[PDB]
């Protein structure tokens, strides 16, 4: 199974998802995306799994297509929630500094490290 987050600080939407990260669960943020292609002013990211399983590349992508799909919005795409069997997912990719990741601690950064 999956779950599913949302919230607002000042403009930024954290999505707190739990559960898996696959071309299944990453669907979800995938209607995020046409959502948030158009939500109306310019709100923040602020992703944050805390029930890290599977994920794989599935929605590796979902989740890079939309780095450069938040960002046509006129924002910022930050993701957290990393691990030291995770990270090497966009280790290897090594366009990890397109996704520009971090490790909870960025819970504050995470805001868009503009924003309070």
């Amino acid at each position: 199974s999956l779950g599913i987050d949302m919230n607002v600080k000042e403009s930024v939407l954290c999505i707190r998802l739990t559960g898996e990260l696959d071309h299944h669960t990453a669907e979800t943020l995938k209607q995020k995306v046409t959502q948030s292609l158009e939500k109306d002013d310019i709100r923040h990211i602020v992703l944050n799994l805390e029930d890290l399983s599977f994920m794989d590349s599935s929605g590796l992508g979902v989740i890079l297509g939309r780095y450069k799909q938040i960002k046509q919005i006129g924002g910022e795409m930050v993701v957290c929630a990393i691990s030291p069997a995770v990270k090497r997912l966009f280790d290897m990719s090594g366009l990890f500094k397109i996704i520009r990741f971090e490790q909870s601690e960025q819970q504050a950064l995470l805001t868009l490290g503009v924003a309070s």
